[PDB]
């Protein structure tokens, strides 16, 4: 299944860029980094669980957020770019 | 149509932050800013055409990008968050 991962982290500090790079390393194991902080991940339900668990320890939960959008099959036919 | 807008701009520059302010100002007329550079927009097909033209005039197409994800009905029940 496809999960779109959008990570909101402030990249104006070294710590924030460090977390973005850690998140990117994790997410790119399961998909494509289509934008600096947006990942298209192809994951089984158990891979998705594992990913969330790992993402929890990396982010600063007070200042960052991650959103996960469960996109349908044929989601590729429903993305446009400007 | 529910359209997720994701804007990649370099906020380390004041020009990039300015563009993001103008992107957000536009997008929040059509939806909700859910993260710094992510917008959940509910638009008609005509509004979507207009919004794209407007965004094209704001972003720097050499350095920035925008992606639009057309989400299905009840997408609200298929978004999970951390942080």
């Amino acid at each position: 299944m496809m999960v779109l991962v959008t990570y909101d982290v402030n990249t104006e500090t070294p710590a924030g860029r460090k977390r973005l790079r850690h998140v990117a390393k994790l997410c790119v194991d399961y998909g494509q980094r289509v934008q600096n902080s947006v990942f298209e991940c192809s994951v089984t339900p158990a891979e998705f669980v594992d990913i969330k668990h790992r993402l929890t320890q990396i982010i600063d939960e007070k200042t960052d957020s991650i959103r996960f959008y469960l996109l349908g099959k044929n989601w590729q036919r429903r993305v446009e770019t400007l």
